DNA sequence: TAGCCGCCAGC
DNA sequence: GCTGGCGGCTA
């Protein structure tokens, strides 16, 4: 699978970005993560912090 | 190898 | 118009 923010780097790792509209479309590089699901979980909290609530995520813990 | 650039495509 | 993702480049 692929994920929101999550970008395969060609040696086989997963970066995670989010774009921040309050900073007028800035990227915010959440880091790099060994697994796609941990890159995607980094995005999960990063979108939640800029939105505060009501977000479109990789692991919505409400379901 | 990671991150940033910068752009492009997609939504 | 914005966000995500591409993709490559450079650090």
């Amino acid at each position: 699978k692929h994920y929101r923010g999550v970008r395969q780097r060609p040696w086989g790792k997963f970066a995670a970005e989010i774009r921040d509209p309050a900073k007028n479309g800035a990227r915010v590089w959440l880091g790099t993560f060994e697994t796609a699901e941990d890159a995607a979980l980094a995005y999960d909290r990063a979108a939640f912090r800029m939105r505060g609530s009501r977000a479109l995520l990789n692991f919505p813990l409400r379901v």
